[PDB]
């Protein structure tokens, strides 16, 4: 019995130890693997930005939101992702899939419904920073109501969002003298509201802005209005670099008041009709003019719903998103 | 005590079991992380190649060298750098001379400046692309100092290698193992010469083994670099060995055991012979043949006569397709080199002339 037991003890001891060093071996590799994956991710993004710049074409991002717990029984259409920038959608009924069929679109980046509010911002960040270095950055969220425009731009108190993570980046990148001119307005019928037509107030502290913004979001079928938000920056250091971080939140061009229809006519003009562009044919287009044409980095979000009942609309959205990413921004 | 050993056996089993599961869980993590790293690297390579395409798959640069300390008063012609792409020159003792490049390096541009144009292509070579770094110009323009450089200021090749080993080291953290095939040769009068041997012989350019498109130089010395010391040794052995072309080829062969993937690319650092006009008591063919192959590639042609010159045949698998080429046109900042400097630069005109 002694011998036998002895044999076990020895065996298990070697196994325990040989198995222990193996655990360390992996941990070392796991640790290293993360670092490398992290370095790889960082590279792709730097390169993804270099690429989008040299291209010139206004950046277009697709964001596909996940279904809310409420609509737990709401049918979804088939979604295929060919890679980081190409997304396809197919209807539940095959009688439409054969007749024209091939609903595949390719943008600068497609966000899966699992994407977080950070995975989004991390792609917008570069623009926000370039604002300080003297650049006019614009960014809106086209899409049908219920798609995610407001959730992307503003977001929810629980999580966050573009606009407000933007401030945490607008000040952090300052830590040279920087003066900021916050601005809020809205367009229901075709008139401007809030503190404007007239002006704004200056930013003082991150809290003051994080508040000034919350102040505006108050006083808000229901949302067929564009939510713009200007943010002029001032570079002194002591000739004065100036850049604005425009933030627009479109209404929704879903199957129907119709200002968005004039925005598309702009996009089309950004290619053909090089002669007179319908910039001055919409109160929205006018404020977004220094973005669609003039030297300015424009980033648009294309919010879409994964629901079948939204198919026709998703396609209209995706389809319009394609032409926009075709405009070669002068810059 | 049997009981004592008996109790240790149970606890050792509990420990082993609890250990087995910990390791198993780490395996699942590791595999996933490895799977994501490879894909992530695959997209990074794609993104990198896009940037190179955008900057141009065939770029031409100008590099004017500073006046030599061996002549304070030998004349310089009237230079005038219009932008960082255009440059002009003018004679003093006998239209307009204005040429555009992807970038113009003046006499103050350092070797690092030059390498900043190449550095990105080393990554391209490790990602399976074939690069061609060319140094065109008349004797004295600065071709050698550019490509090889000097010990006080190493040139393209030495920097390329240094970057190469560092990047190769890093890649091991992704599961990649890299090997470098080095070959050094000289082309004088359409005749190749091995710079790694003393034995006079014959080396013909035959088709590769795994591809009727790749090249193969029979009787060539193909060293498999063991480490930077080995390579260092070779490069020195080779320099020790005018009117010919010098070609230092680095073949980057990466292997990924786990994914069973390979990545084969190559850097072709060429030191073209002088482009001047000969006298009495030719190479200017393998040279014109080279510029034409680059011009032919630009105009996107079909029937390219690579096999025309010994050089264009050798670099054939690196002059077309995904391949990237940098043409550093060296120039002498002197009046007596006006005609030639204009000739050298004039090539840039033909390059961008391709609408
Ligand atoms: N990406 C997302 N992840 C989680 N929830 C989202 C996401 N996008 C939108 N939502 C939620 O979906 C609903 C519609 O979003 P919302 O921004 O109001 O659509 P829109 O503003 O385009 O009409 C809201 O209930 C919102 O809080
Ligand atoms: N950028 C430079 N800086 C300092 N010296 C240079 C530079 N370019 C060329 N030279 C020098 O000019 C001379 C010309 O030789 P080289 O560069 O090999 O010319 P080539 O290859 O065109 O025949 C060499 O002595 C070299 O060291
Ligand atoms: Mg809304
Ligand atoms: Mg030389």
């Amino acid at each position: 019995m002694h011998a036998a037991l002895s044999t076990e003890v020895v065996h298990l001891r070697q196994r325990t130890e040989e198995l222990l060093r193996c655990n360390e071996q992996q941990a070392a590799e796991l640790e290293t693997c993360k670092e490398q994956l992290f370095q790889s991710n960082m590279e792709r993004k730097e390169l993804h930005n270099t690429v989008m710049d040299l291209r010139g074409n206004i950046r277009v991002f697709c964001r596909i939101r996940p279904p809310l717990e409420s609509e737990e029984n709401r049918m979804c259409c088939t979604w295929t992702y060919h890679d980081e920038s190409t997304v396809e959608l197919q209807s539940i009924d095959a009688q439409a899939k054969s007749k024209m069929g091939q609903q595949i679109f390719s943008f600068d980046q497609v966000f899966h419904p699992l994407s977080s509010q950070s995975d989004i911002f991390e792609m917008v960040s570069p623009l926000i920073q370039s604002a300080l270095d003297g650049y006019n950055i614009c960014i809106f969220a086209y899409g049908q109501s219920g798609s995610g425009k407001t959730y992307t731009m503003d977001g929810v108190p629980e999580s966050v969002g573009v606009i407000p993570r933007t401030v945490d980046l607008l000040f952090d990148s300052i830590r040279w003298e920087y003066e900021i001119k916050a601005t809020f307005l809205e367009i229901y019928n075709e008139v401007l509201y809030d503190l404007l037509s007239i002006t704004e107030e200056t930013v003082l502290d991150p809290n003051h802005l994080r508040h000034l913004m919350h102040t505006a979001k108050m006083n808000r079928r229901s949302s067929r209005s564009h939510a713009v938000t200007k943010l002029e920056l001032i570079g002194r250091h002591a000739e004065i670099s100036v850049g604005s971080i425009n933030l627009v939140d479109l209404a929704g061009s879903e199957s129907p008041n119709r200002s968005l229809s004039e925005l598309t006519n702009v996009i089309l003009a950004l290619l053909q009709k090089q002669d007179h562009i319908p910039y001055r044919n919409s109160k929205l287009t006018h404020l977004l003019m220094p973005s669609l044409g003039g030297n300015s980095k424009t980033l648009m979000f294309i919010n879409v719903s994964p629901f079948q009942d939204c198919f026709q609309e998703s396609v209209k959205s995706l389809r319009f998103a394609a032409s926009v990413n075709s405009c070669k921004m002068t810059k």
